[PDB]
Parts: C-alpha cells; sequence; structure tokens
C-alpha cells in the first residue's frame, strides 16, 4: 500500500503466533518488541533512543508477518513503550520513503 | 525521490541558515533537532522513547528546509541522540511510505 503520515503509520503483525500492533519506524535501525517469549537462542543488548538506553534480548532469525508481508531477521525483546518494525525489517519488505 | 532503508534515511536539512544532517522517522510524531538556538519564545513539551522521557523547547512556525523541500512548522529543541524529522513536517514536504 501506500501509507500517509498524517497518524502514526500502525500496521498488525504476527510473531511469535501472536497478534501484535506496530509502528513503521524508518528511524530505527532494528525491530523492537514488547517483552515476549520467543523461541531459541538469544543474547543480551542495549540500546538507545531518545531518552536513554534500555536492555533487550536479542533473537535472531524470527520470523514476522507485516501488514501480510513475511519476513525474517533479529528482533529485540524488551521494556519499550511502543511495538517497532525497525529498518533490519522494512527493507526485506520493500518498504521505501517517497516525496 | 524514492529511499530505500538499507542505510539509515539521512538528508540535508537547513534551519537558522545553518546545515545538519537529520533522519527521516516515520516512527517520531514531532521534529526534534539537537540543542541550537531558534528565533521567538518557547513552550515547554514533555516527549518520550526508549529510554524514557525528555524535556524540549517547542518553536513553532520555524521555516526549515529538509532535502531541498522548504516546510513550516514546530521544531523541539533538546537532547535528542540524533536530529529527526518526524510526520509533523514528512507530512509537509509530501512523504509516505510505501511497500
Ligand atoms: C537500534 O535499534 C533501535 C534503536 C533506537 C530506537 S528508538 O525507538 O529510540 N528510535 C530511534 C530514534 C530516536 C533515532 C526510533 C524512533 O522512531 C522512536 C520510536 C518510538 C516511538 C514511541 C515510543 C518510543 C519509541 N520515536 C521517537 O522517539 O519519537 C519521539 C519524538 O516524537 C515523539 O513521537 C513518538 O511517539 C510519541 C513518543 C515518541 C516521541 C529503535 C530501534
Ligand atoms: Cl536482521
Ligand atoms: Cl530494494
Ligand atoms: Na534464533
Amino acid at each position: 500500500p501506500q501509507i500517509t503520515l498524517w497518524k502514526r503509520p500502525l500496521v498488525t503483525i504476527k510473531i511469535g503466533g501472536q497478534l501484535k500492533e506496530a509502528l513503521l519506524d524508518t528511524g530505527a535501525d532494528n525491530t523492537v518488541i514488547e517483552e515476549m517469549s520467543l523461541p531459541g537462542r538469544w543474547k543480551p543488548k542495549m540500546i538507545g533512543g531518545i531518552g536513554g538506553f534500555i536492555k533487550v534480548r536479542q533473537y535472531d532469525q524470527i520470523i514476522i508477518e507485516i501488514a501480510g508481508h513475511k519476513a525474517i531477521g533479529t528482533v529485540l525483546v524488551g521494556p519499550t513503550p511502543v511495538n517497532i518494525i525497525g529498518r533490519n525489517l522494512l527493507t526485506q519488505i520493500g518498504a521505501t520513503l517517497n516525496f
């Protein structure tokens, strides 16, 4: 689709068998989801933002369905105030900014 | 232009006669710039992200060029880690997300 930016670009995602709402976020290098369980191995990471850093768990090779499009990549899980789809998975669904 | 997201979507902006680099950020409601002097009065605002909240100075009706497109609108000034162009000015330059 083409999504205008009058409102937050929120979409439905499926991750870990769960449906969630998430922000399509071109200012995010990585995908960061609120606390949930994911299978397999993980390692700790710190990620920064406007107001400092949070500690997250980094899971690699996770499949997510984003507004109907499947993609695979790293997902960070931790106390983010919003679920964010960052550039590592936006590229995979072929998202671009146009003006 | 059509901007892919394999790299950060950094563009050149011009504000107060100076050039700066900024991120086109669909996950940001608000444009937030690092400390600089702007004319006129400002109003307080608290914004929040990953890590938590920060206090910023809100300047309204500021002239700013973004990737060669003129915008005139609200700019928040504060301790953001990077200059961010949010939806309030992305809409003024005609930006959409597409996939
Ligand atoms: C390494 O991978 C990462 C690293 C950092 C981040 S981030 O969330 O800190 N952020 C990076 C950016 C500051 C360079 C992505 C942004 O899109 C966040 C994404 C974000 C959204 C909401 C809450 C937390 C984060 N937006 C944001 O901070 O917006 C601020 C400014 O305007 C307001 O609009 C937003 O909505 C109201 C609050 C925020 C305020 C994500 C993945
Ligand atoms: Cl990845
Ligand atoms: Cl591509
Ligand atoms: Na894994």
